[PDB]
């Protein structure tokens, strides 16, 4: 891939006491895109033959891999990020009823993710062992994963990003 | 990949009463562009090996595959969206037979894509376990699933995608 | 992949009662260009592991799956668009012996690579299991399928899209 | 992928009786580059997991897929395009020591890669199967292929292509 | 990919005793990013398939391979680039609070990934067999790496460059 | 991939009886970047799962892998080109302390891949089979190779190149 081949003239700056969020904004937006590709299809994308099921269950794997794993967090980032996209092509450019309303939406979304995150991946963790007890596997059954740690790690990034993010984002929208 | 690099002189706005709808209707365009290629190969790009048959019955993942998933989801929306695409650029620029009859195309598709997608997945869902007694598959076998819980939800959202995408291309066509 | 980056000054249209064509002709080619990559690799790229052969015979998986898949639907395809594109960058500007022989040898290869196809997959169908009886596959033995059906749509998609490009590439080469 | 995305001013055509060689050869140039990445890993890019060996000794298969294959097709044409690629860069514009003598060396390596291909791949063929007697191969064992038959029809086409190319390479090497 | 396509306008060189590291530092930037994506998914890019562990303990791979590799090397060396990287866009034109302060935090993140790497990774090796006694391990079991003298190698390559990166870093920042 | 979109002004060319060596040599570092990513992950690329061992000894493939292969040939081209790819980007343009130096690092890096490889690959060549006596490799067992002959050929064309891309570098250097 690439992304971004014209940024040039740039040479006006900030004067005031104040704007100094959609710089913060702008490079977590960068930032956000970077540390993605860069770790996108290369932590969770592995995530489908790392999910070792102590059985001889037929499927029980795919059974509770959807059970514990209905979306795997890269996704709901995926989406917390294109949600919280569109105000920053808007921002791009401002000066001359949306545009606060944009700062607003990119606040909210943001807020959304976090806790509807938190309900699903309660303990902000990845456990090293899920059993399982679905209809096919039989009894309650064993079921792994891999490198529940790094997930975990990635996750408490993505997530102080989200603080920070929505914290210029709205301290930049309490001007009054 | 990377698609669109070329947007620069947009500063002329509407000032009317309407089209509100080609500001939502090329933010809907964009947006499922990102939202399919973001999660295109990454939900169904997957499920090939994921349709465990309970069964020491050669082929008949194969054969129950087919009966049960004819064509993935995916498929049928990369050509809803496709077909959907046509008018777009058309829409590109359009002041000075066909312009509101492609946005009369734009509407029958997405409706004809609904459609035909209920016609084949009935229940707006996902089976944990579809069964499955074709001719090879000696009796009444068992066929798994993974992530149906994930592909519901991405369901969910576009066809809700494709409710809004009419509601204001047959709300500016019906101007009368 | 990305194909196709520079195409911004297209505000000359046609006036006449013809050059439809190459609108339609222009968007089928495109079209198809989509339409293949997008599928390309993702409905015929996997059918290696899916000849299965009810058997003991070694290697009568590869046997008859030459004996009855000499080459794939995608390949004819790929080839016929091929052999077909060269008149497209032709096309690309016109106005000022060839010109409309390209035309023509637009129209009859494509026609060619239709009989061509019919000969081999009579029918227009993907048999959900064809049997084999070759050299090293001791008696007539089984040898399954995945996703005809699926094969099958995408078939008819492309034979039908074969039959409307000639359709308007003759038209307009029929002016007389 | 994408190869060339600049070409627009060729207004400037050709009035004598020679210099169509330059149109074929240019176009058979842009042509093998498409014939080439269209089939590219996808005829000879699986043939790793598809040279079945019946036996039980180790290792076998690698020992005789060297044997047999030293190196595909595909790499000695990526080879015969490239080594032969150089001279059309040259010819990109002429007119005003070399300049004959690059169609000779386009010439001469056609003609070494067509020679030492048939040395090694006699009969322009694709066998069934390769038997194969090798060290650790125990005795003499079997050795499958996938689709010959493919391979051969693309080895047909890329030979009958070396014919042409040369014939016109030097139709105009030979204007005395 | 891609990156970088427009460099051409550097006629003004340096002419004082110093400024010497903003050449060697951007040489180092883009050589970091060459040496990264040369041999990015290509020594790390495999290691999920070579984590061999003797035993016959479910999961026992994947748990051991989180408890030795919660994260791969080639992460932390990703990460060390990107926040070392926002100083080089900055210094990308500087004449005319920050600008030495980019140069201090490109400092100081290097260094932090130096430490908590040597924390992580100590004795700066990778040892050719990895024991492993976790819960579902049964006993203490043995693990296996592939390539660890590969790994160790480029580890000390990009060590060396840290330190160099820093001291030229620094050789400017100390600039009084 | 896509490397090189802008080379269009070099209607200077040279006169004296010099400087034939940068056009040898520019042609040389085009060359070897196609010869490489065309053949790139396509000689090397597999040779993980290549590497049979002739045991029943856990991890011993990965052991043996390592202990003939620490790193694989194409890494060492690849490092060999980037060393050697600096003094390409400043020869660039040169007419107005570096720039002969430039040339000699170019000399001495090439030298030094040369002479560390055949210190590693001693004999220029591809063992058919490579036994080992590891410790886990409870005796001498035997580890197997795929595509020794292959991988000897490539090899003998990039040592040929390395030679006479020194010797024109090296003919120039030397002008006195």
């Amino acid at each position: 891939m690439d992304w971004g081949t014209l940024q040039t003239i740039l040479g006006g700056v900030n004067k005031h006491s104040t704007s100094i969020g959609k710089i913060w904004l702008t490079v977590l937006f960068i930032f956000r895109i970077m540390i993605l590709v860069v770790a996108a299809k290369e932590v969770w994308g592995d995530e489908q033959a790392d999910f070792v099921c102590n059985t001889l269950q037929p499927g029980c794997k795919n059974v509770c891999y959807d059970h514990y794993f209905p979306i795997s967090h890269i996704r709901l980032w995926a989406l917390q990020l294109i949600f919280v996209s569109t105000p920053a092509l808007l921002v791009a450019m401002h000066v001359a009823w949306t545009y606060t309303s944009s700062i607003f939406f990119r606040v909210i979304f943001e807020a959304a993710f976090m806790y509807v995150f938190y309900v699903m991946y309660d303990g902000f963790s990845m456990q090293r062992l899920v059993k399982c007890n679905a209809w096919p596997c039989p009894n309650t059954v064993d079921c792994f994963v891999s490198r529940p740690t790094e997930k975990t790690v990635f996750t408490v990034f993505m997530i102080a990003v989200s603080g920070i993010c929505i914290l210029l984002n709205v301290t930049e929208l309490s001007y009054l």
